[PDB]
């Protein structure tokens, strides 16, 4: 069994290199962030541009949506996150405490709270209502490459170039777990058993959280630059799903590990992927020299 994903929508119009894509958790939407400093918005299904929505600065480097999908948070250069009312496009609060770059962020499944990861090395946890920064963990001893909540928000795991990822506990901001490449990406399973790890040499690696043992790794991808976001595909078969520096999205078995498809048509470096939470449908994004979205439909 192979997934077939074929190009169904070209998205064009970010003016620089995009940075993040989400599907909003109803399936609506897809979000897409840009160093050009903006945020669009676009259907999940058609590819029909929405909005866009400004305010941030310097670039963006990433996008997370509310449980909802009423909310987005976003992480700019401006060393600020800010949280919009997507049907609006008006900032509710400017996240102010990190003194470099954010780069990733992402609300925990209550959507009461964001984490944030910088290059100032630290991870913040913010109140949505107030904005108040509650907790600064010192994470890290290089840049944070990426930040996320497992399934009931518990425990938040990060990344970063120091080549560490380490699993905190969201209630006290205490560190449970480290698991030496730079560490580019990581996320929970959806089930919160397992942590899917980048590193920039060109591997991926399925870890258990619980015994801190890699079960599988993914490789044939190139990623010795880029923080390139991966995903697990549950929608139909169970894949792994991550871009490339060679312009390609990659599938593979999470089972077999063995590469089930490639696809092609992207012009630079695929940075972002995203699987939609229902269908069979995938968003990749790319660099400069590309700057479109592009909206992927397979049977499986
Ligand atoms: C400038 C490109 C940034 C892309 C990016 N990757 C991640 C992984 O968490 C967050 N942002």
């Amino acid at each position: 069994v192979k997934p077939n994903y074929a190009l169904k929508f070209t998205l064009a119009g970010h003016t620089k290199a995009v940075s993040s894509v989400k599907f909003s958790p109803n399936g609506e939407w897809l979000a897409s962030s840009s160093a050009d400093k903006l945020i669009k918005i676009w259907g999940a299904y058609d590819g029909k541009f929405e909005k866009t929505i400004s305010g941030h600065k310097l670039g963006i480097s990433d996008v997370a949506w509310s449980s909802d999908s009423n909310l987005l948070v976003s992480a700019s250069d401006d060393k600020t996150l800010k949280i919009w009312d997507v049907s609006s496009g008006k900032c509710l609060k400017t996240l102010k405490g990190h003194s470099n770059y954010v780069f990733c962020c992402n609300f925990n499944p209550q959507s009461n709270l964001i984490v944030s990861g910088s290059f100032d090395e630290s991870v913040r946890i913010w109140d949505v209502k107030t904005g108040k920064c509650l907790k600064t963990l010192p994470a890290h001893s290089d840049p944070v490459s990426a930040v996320h909540f497992n399934r009931d928000g518990s425990l938040i795991v990060s990344s970063s170039y120091d080549g560490l990822c380490r699993i905190w506990d969201t209630a006290s901001g205490q560190c449970l777990k480290t698991l030496n490449p730079p560490v580019s990406f990581v996320k929970f399973s959806p089930n919160g058993k397992y942590i899917l790890a980048a590193t920039l040499d060109n591997t991926l690696k399925l870890w258990d959280y619980s015994k801190g043992k890699c079960l599988k790794t993914y490789t044939g991808h190139k990623n010795e630059k880029y923080c390139i976001f991966a995903n697990f595909s549950v929608t139909g078969g169970k894949w792994i799903v991550s871009g490339s520096e060679d312009n390609l999205v990659y599938i593979w078995n999470l089972q077999t590990k063995e590469i089930v498809q490639k696809l092609q048509g992207h012009t630079d470096v695929v940075i972002s992927t995203a699987c939609h939470p229902t269908e069979n449908i995938i968003a990749s994004a790319a660099l400069e020299n590309d700057k479109t979205i592009k909206l992927w439909k397979s049977d499986c």
